């Protein structure tokens, strides 16, 4: 009982109170906060965040929570994981390895590479990318002015020369997903720091000019590298494979803490393999590089320097096609000396997908299961130890829909023409924490024409998910004669309903049904964890009736249970899909 005076104040709480005070009360928590600097900006996207608390959709029981950007921890967490010695490895191990690089070469590009236009090095790039300890200016800035003392780099290196290298070791701000902690007991309130170890965005600029087609993969090079493969279209093409074989069984990629687990040999193998596709011209520069690499002085941003014995560094130009090439390699090494099965042969018997040191295999369960159980010690003694798990092998999938990949799986779409396809899947409770928290930091206070921008973008990769999907039609259906942010991840031209079909190849409404069973599941956490009522799907249904109910095109008859309640239909005009500022060019 608080005094009257004071109950103003509740007014104004908009979420369950977190304080969990024991002899004084806590209301509840407010829906904003305070800047690192003072300010008083949002927690969640306003827009969605208001739809869904529409629904009895609790924003704060979502697992997601920061970072600790804090010393103390970022201090611990380079000491627990990066501060190791090299994993020792089989003789044999980097010359087995060539060996099946060769067996995959591709001749035709065999010394072809060479250096690229600022004009393309320049595009989709990341301006405000770091700085770096020792540097003053930015990406960007150093583009503005400095691209003179780039082009230097470039000459010193591929003359081999004197450079000073060194990275600068910051802890990632970023809000991590919490879902299987707090669906166990775990409450965690924050989430340890992931160490960001990268060059001197000068360093980079010139490494990357040079080198784009390798880093940037762009004739992709990898076999199985789903690098630049927009997610909502790779399990169909995955379904493909596993429907190739008799008893299919798929065995993923587990490597505990990939880039911790590099050694200077691993960072050689691939310089070897950059100047198969390099001309001569450039091997010395990638030598030179390659060099530096193999043992690095780091600067952590509190001061501290630490002379690493390199492992990766996220931050270098290097990490996609380098830790990927590596992961397939070694995967494929692991695979055939635990099958027999020749290296040559690989693509006989298996198909590969790789994203960094994300990936798994397809092969029939005789040689998976082999794979799985000899593959433990195989890979460990070979550098990249598995996570320990209580069963002892690798992780068997007999199911398509239990293959894991990018922390995504294969849900079942049952279209209006009675085909089928999957799409990718995942816990609804995370998608929804993804959709709520994601805050475009173009820095701006965020428009309805970004939160327009990132439905959008969750409509192309979540329409098998009934609840996102309305959602984000609702979101969709604001403020028509205001054009979509660049700040999402996609965004689209004309119509985003005609822009979906551009992509998806079927149009939203052609969406017949979702598998029961799988949905089902994914959407399990959201009672777990609390985050839904058991009236929050009626509650979205209605919001979209009531929008859709008076003759008009309406855009969120598109969903085909909305549109058998409203009896109206939804005929889209011409839309085209796009990606916005770029992290690795997807080809759409």
């Amino acid at each position: 009982v608080i005094r009257e005076h004071n109950k103003w104040i509740l007014k104004k709480i908009r979420f369950q109170g977190n304080l969990n005070t024991k002899k004084m009360l806590n209301p509840g928590k407010l829906s904003e906060q305070l800047d690192r600097e003072g300010r008083k900006r949002n927690i969640y996207n306003h827009q969605i965040g208001t739809i869904m608390s529409s629904a009895g959709i609790r924003l704060e029981k979502l697992p997601i929570v920061r970072a600790q950007t804090d010393t103390k921890t970022f201090h611990e967490a380079i000491r627990d994981k990066i501060d190791k010695s090299e994993n020792r490895q089989n003789p044999e191990l980097h010359n087995k390895l060539l060996e099946i690089f060769h067996t995959i070469a591709q001749p035709t590009l065999k010394h072809t590479y060479g250096e690229v236009t600022w004009e393309q090095l320049e595009a989709g790039v990341n301006r405000k990318g770091a700085a770096g300890f020792l540097e003053k200016k930015n990406i960007g800035e150093v583009l503005d002015s400095e691209k003179h003392l780039v082009e230097q780099l470039v000459r010193d290196l591929k003359a081999g020369r004197k450079i000073k290298y060194y990275e600068t070791a910051i802890p990632k701000n970023e809000k991590r997903d919490v879902s299987d902690d707090w669906q166990a007991g775990d409450l965690v309130v924050e989430k340890r720091p992931r160490v960001i170890q990268y060059p001197e965005a000068k360093t980079r600029l010139a490494i990357t000019k040079v080198m784009y087609n390798w880093v940037k993969q762009q004739p992709v090079v990898i076999p199985g590298y789903e690098g630049k493969t927009p997610l909502f279209n790779i399990f169909d093409k995955v379904r493909k494979e596993w429907d190739s074989f008799n008893e299919p069984v798929a065995v993923s990629f587990d490597t505990k803490a990939w880039d911790t687990q590099v050694t200077s040999k691993d960072l050689q193998l691939i310089g070897e393999i950059q100047k198969y596709y390099y001309k001569k011209e450039w091997h010395k520069f990638i030598d030179t590089i390659t060099d530096h690499m193999t043992e690095v002085p780091v600067i952590t941003a509190d001061g501290e320097v630490y002379i690493r014995n390199g492992q990766r560094g996220s931050g270098q130009p290097d990490t996609s096609a380098g830790n990927s090439m590596l992961n397939v390699l070694t995967m494929m090494y692991a695979f055939c000396e635990s099958t027999g099965v020749p290296y040559k042969s690989f693509n006989r018997v298996a198909r590969i997908h790789v994203c960094g040191d994300d990936g798994f295999l397809i092969t029939e369960k005789g040689l998976g299961l082999k794979f799985a159980n000899k593959g433990m010690q195989i890979l460990h003694e070979a550098g990249k130890p598995q996570k320990i798990t209580e069963g002892e092998k690798m992780k068997v999938a007999y199911r398509f829909e239990d293959i894991e990949f990018c922390s995504h799986t294969p849900v079942p779409v049952r279209w209006s023409d009675n085909t089928s396809s999957h799409m990718a899947g995942r816990d609804t409770a995370v998608i929804l924490s993804k959709m709520a928290t994601r805050l475009d930091s173009s820095g701006e206070r965020g428009t309805t024409a970004y939160e327009k921008a990132v439905a959008f973008s969750f409509l192309l990769m979540y329409s098998w998910n009934p609840l996102v999907r309305r959602i984000c039609l609702l979101v969709l259906s604001q403020q028509p004669e205001t054009d979509p942010s660049k700040h999402a991840t996609y965004y689209y031209k004309g119509d985003p309903i005609g822009a979906y079909k551009d992509v998806i190849g079927r149009n939203l409404s052609e969406l017949k049904r979702t598998g029961f069973e799988k949905l089902a599941n994914l959407n399990l956490s959201l009672s777990t964890l609390g985050v839904w009522t058991k009236h929050t799907s009626k509650r979205i249904i209605q919001d979209c009736v009531a929008i859709g109910k008076e003759e008009g095109n309406w855009l969120v008859k598109p969903d085909r249970l909305i549109s058998s309640k409203t009896g109206h239909l939804y005929i889209p005009d011409k839309g085209f899909t796009l990606q916005g500022k770029h992290y690795e060019q997807l080809q759409l």
